[PDB]
């Protein structure tokens, strides 16, 4: 149930992809067994960043498994004083927080990494903690068991699909394109969010659709209520899948945009909306 989506966008791979997998393995052996899936974004790192400065990704590797691994404690709780605990201890490690807790042992070693161009970082904080309220408004969603609109839903999942995230990071794995990406958010931040926002809609789209019990917080379940004509499951999923091709083709005519502002940086974000579906089809 729930089909492979094809992305516009070409799923590329780092030269050194071999090396991310096995470094994936030790650092996830050595700094998070200890409190499986983590160590497969070894490969996927590889496909986020393939222009990527290879001296970069074991850090990444290490942030985007403790963020895995952190958000998986927070999707997997049921009251909101436990997330609300989960995700305030997230952002002060963000912010440089010392800690000797491995929950959060490899995620302080990512954004303490003193290679960050300054202003990418501030970036990177603000949007996880736009992805933390948007988790806690989500999880709020579900316990109250609210009804809202699958417009109200994208709004409030963007930010939480991580894809703006990954998307700041590019400044941190490529840092050639560090400026360009200061530059594009002080300069033409409404550009940017003409790519960010159907890049966050299609892949929460796809994300829910690879999940198919969360009824009022997936995508699939909302279109089912708001749905003029009765819808099952199966109909909801057919819609969904052409929203997300819908959303694919507003963001690809905004990278088209982008890429006469910086070519680089409209390429690295083709690559890392690309290398998540990739993988995710992969994950089949
Ligand atoms: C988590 C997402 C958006 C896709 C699955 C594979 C992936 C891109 C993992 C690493 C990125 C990350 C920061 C995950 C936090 O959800």
């Amino acid at each position: 149930t729930s089909p492979r989506l094809a992305s516009l966008f070409a799923c590329n791979r780092h030269e050194k992809f071999r090396e991310c997998v096995a470094y994936a393995d030790e650092s996830y052996a050595e700094s998070l067994e200890p409190v499986s899936r983590l160590a497969k974004l070894g490969s996927c790192t590889a496909v986020l960043y393939p222009q990527g400065d290879f001296d970069r990704l074991p850090a990444t590797i290490d942030g985007y498994m403790a963020f895995l691994f952190l958000d998986d404690l927070i999707d997997n709780s049921t009251d909101m004083s436990y997330i609300s605990e989960i995700t305030s201890r997230f952002m002060s490690t963000a912010k440089g927080t010392p800690t000797d807790d491995k929950r959060f042992f490899l995620l302080s070693r990512f954004f303490t990494d003193k290679r960050w161009d300054p202003q990418n970082l501030v970036l990177a904080i603000e949007e996880a903690q736009r992805f933390m309220d948007g988790a806690l408004a989500l999880r709020a969603i579900e316990i109250e068991e609210r009804i809202i609109t699958v417009e109200e839903y994208l709004d409030i999942r963007v930010p939480n699909t991580a894809m703006g995230f990954m998307f700041r990071v590019i400044g941190f794995a490529q840092p050639e394109l560090a400026e360009d990406l200061n530059r594009v958010m002080a300069e033409k931040p409404d550009l940017w969010d003409r790519v960010e926002s159907p890049s966050g809609k299609s892949v929460g789209i796809a994300l829910d659709l690879f999940k198919v019990v969360c009824s009022y917080t997936n995508v699939v379940k909302i279109w089912q209520r708001e749905s003029p004509v009765a819808i099952d499951l199966g109909e909801a999923i057919k819609f969904m899948v052409s929203e997300f091709y819908r959303y694919e083709k507003e963001m690809a005519e905004a990278l088209e945009e982008l890429a006469e502002f910086s070519p680089g940086l409209a390429q690295a974000v083709r690559d890392v909306q690309g290398g998540t579906l990739g993988w995710m089809n992969a994950e089949r």
